[PDB]
């Protein structure tokens, strides 16, 4: 439950377990989801942090997390690293 901090991605805090993998190649798709998901969850509704695991085949899992109030509007998402679209799946 200890988590390391890959970058802050416009206040989006993005995390990964200490111990997981490295991410560094999914940055580009996980800049794109963050920034798409920012662009319609804004306010007091911004993601305080996405938290990246998997990723070590085509599919990356983000789970993003709100501040307890916008707790409904916490999302688990999976991106592939083929298929595109993240424009879709992160909004």
């Amino acid at each position: 439950s200890k988590f390391r901090l890959l970058e802050n991605v416009n206040g989006v805090e993005v995390l990964t377990p200490l111990n997981h993998p490295p991410l560094q190649a999914w940055m580009p798709s996980i800049r794109q989801c963050v920034n798409k998901y920012a662009e319609t969850h804004t306010g007091d509704s911004a993601p305080v942090k996405v938290i990246a695991t998997g990723g070590q085949g085509n599919q990356l899992i983000l789970n993003y997390i709100h501040t307890l109030p916008h707790s409904n509007e916490n999302v688990t998402l999976r991106i592939f690293s083929e298929q595109n679209d993240l424009g879709s799946i992160c909004k």
